[PDB]
């Protein structure tokens, strides 16, 4: 149900020339995965009830950058900043989502469509609304689902953004990539996840609430065995994750 | 635009003997200053924007009696369990509540209009919303008027709950009355607001920027003036703070 706000032939300048720019940084500095979770937490805050939070521009705020689910994204921010500011006219808001779908394309992955018009808003959303590692299918739910407003479709596919990446111990506590090849944007996470634990590959609990929920698993074995099935419900779900709250939500 | 819902004769029975009982509890008690503190702050985490807080319930989850500004009301709560336990049919919520109206009225205070019908919420609202005391009168304007929704009016004379009670070095870290008669519900905290610091009484520096806001100095020196005045305006804004989000808000 969206509608997308008007911007001016300036501002859809400024979006072609940020997104090539993001591609070079982004491949030259092998920062993809940061860039995408920087991306997602932004979203990830959305809270479809209240509709606070959100991808608008909050997470540089030093404030959201302090909740510990997001430890490491200061990182990302400062990276970014220097960019940022050759796009004076750009939102904060649309600038993270649009190198998160930029990260996405250049490890290889699905083209996620992209609207500009997001307004950076004032007020970061309390903290604590992100998933928790250790829980399960349940909280996945009562996240994505009673809060941001996406489908159990939308979970399994947006998990597979772990395909890139991974975690270290002195940021989440957990450790280590979870495929063999992790800047690369495949159906391997999916793959993996399917073989059991393969020596030196992460799986989360959260990763492993997939596999025992019934809505979940057929989810798992079609993105397993089918990779493009795997990037066309991924690119949708990304799109709807970066347009939470924005266009009408 | 209130709208009060309609209960059952059963329930209204209730709330009359409850309402007896809590007089003679909290007299015998002498907990007033704190059961006024609890119904202050439980009412006073709405948000009018979300809709989300307010007086239904949640201080006795004890993720809300954490919040630092609730530091001592668990005390408040334990007393009240088993008096509220001879009331099953009330919810929590309208429970607290009466015992702000009460605990104001036996100290010797206006008779605030009472209305039953709140309903108990599930989840409490995120910390941080309660005043701080050592902010001043735009602080004020933000939590009163732009979360709550109340009027400068209301500020001034719900600043006058201060005239029973004192703090506690162990809850906020203040210390002592704001009045020579803390069980007394009178005007004496204008009085001693307008009179300059007496040996042994307290004056928060959000008391104090009462007394330097243009709009706020006038209505101290008109109740410091006159206690009718204090009554009337005083039992207004408790209702109103009573019922945010409730029968239209
Ligand atoms: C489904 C529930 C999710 C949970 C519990 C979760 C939790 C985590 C954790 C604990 C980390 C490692 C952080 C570190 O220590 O560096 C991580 C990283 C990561 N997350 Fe997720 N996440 C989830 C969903 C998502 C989604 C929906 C996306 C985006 C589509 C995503 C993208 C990523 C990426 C790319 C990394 C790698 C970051 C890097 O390499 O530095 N995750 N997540
Ligand atoms: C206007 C901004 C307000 C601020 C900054 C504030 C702050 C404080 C602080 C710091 C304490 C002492 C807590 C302790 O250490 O025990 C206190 C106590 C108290 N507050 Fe306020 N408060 C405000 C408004 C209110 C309102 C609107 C009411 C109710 C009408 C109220 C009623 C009380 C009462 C009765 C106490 C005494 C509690 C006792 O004796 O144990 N206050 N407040
Ligand atoms: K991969
Ligand atoms: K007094």
């Amino acid at each position: 149900g969206k509608s997308y706000p008007t911007v001016s032939a300036d501002y859809q300048k400024a979006v072609e020339k940020a997104k090539k720019k993001l591609r070079g940084f982004i491949a030259e500095k092998r920062c993809a995965p940061l860039m995408l979770r920087l991306a997602w937490h932004s979203a990830g805050t959305f809270d479809k009830g209240t509709k606070t939070g959100g991808p608008f521009g909050t997470i540089k705020h030093p404030a959201e950058l302090a909740h510990s689910a997001n430890n490491g994204l200061d990182i990302a921010v400062r990276l970014l900043e220097p960019l940022k500011a050759e796009f004076p006219i750009l939102s904060y808001a649309d600038f993270y989502q649009l190198a998160g779908v930029v990260a996405v394309e250049v490890t290889g992955g699905p083209e996620v469509p992209f609207h500009p018009g997001r307004e950076d808003k004032p007020e970061p959303p309390p903290e604590g609304r992100l998933p928790d590692a250790t829980k399960g299918s349940d909280h996945l739910r009562d996240v994505f689902g009673k809060a941001m407003g996406l489908t159990d479709q939308d979970i399994v596919a947006l998990s597979g953004g772990h395909t890139i990446g991974a975690a270290h111990k002195e940021r989440s506590g957990f450790e280590g990539p979870w495929t063999s090849n992790p800047l690369i944007f495949d159906n391997s996470y999916f793959t993996e996840l399917l073989s059991g634990e393969k020596e030196g590959l992460l799986q989360l609990p959260s990763d492993k609430a997939l596999l025992s929920d019934p809505v979940f698993r057929p989810l798992v074995d079609k993105y397993a065995a089918d990779e493009d099935a795997f990037f066309a419900d991924y690119a949708e779900a990304h799109q709807k994750l970066s347009e939470l709250g924005f266009a009408d939500a």
